[PDB]
């Protein structure tokens, strides 16, 4: 869920606040994704927004109801690390696997802050 999210993107970057950094940022970073990624930051959120579609066709995850949106798998942050739970079933796995893959995509790219609550007529 977003409370996890958050906690991950800290444990990357411990300077950095994400609901107020990474939304609202390009095209993906935030509700919605639409249109071309406008950089790599950008292209982090498309992956992380594909890659919650895809936990929506898994087959434990819909036999559960699953939202990835709301999902309450179990990470923990050791030294900026992040470790997803053993204890996860398949269902919180995949997307406790999809929350570290932006953590650590967003951790590693450059922030462009002209990109930056973009008007979505560019997306
Ligand atoms: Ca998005």
């Amino acid at each position: 869920a977003l409370w996890q999210f958050n906690g991950m993107i800290k444990c990357k970057i411990p300077s950095s606040e994400p609901l107020l950094d990474f939304n609202n940022y390009g095209c993906y970073c935030g509700l919605g994704g639409s249109g071309t990624p406008v950089d790599d930051l950008d292209r982090c959120c498309q992956t992380h927004d594909n890659c919650y579609k895809q936990a929506k066709k898994l087959d434990s995850c819909k036999v559960l109801v699953d939202n990835p949106y709301t999902n309450n798998y179990s990470y923990s942050c050791s030294n900026n690390e992040i470790t997803c739970s053993s204890e996860n079933n398949a269902c919180e796995a995949f997307i406790c696997n999809c929350d570290r893959n932006a953590a650590i995509c967003f951790s590693k790219v450059p922030y462009n802050k002209e990109h930056k609550n973009l008007d979505k007529k560019n997306c």
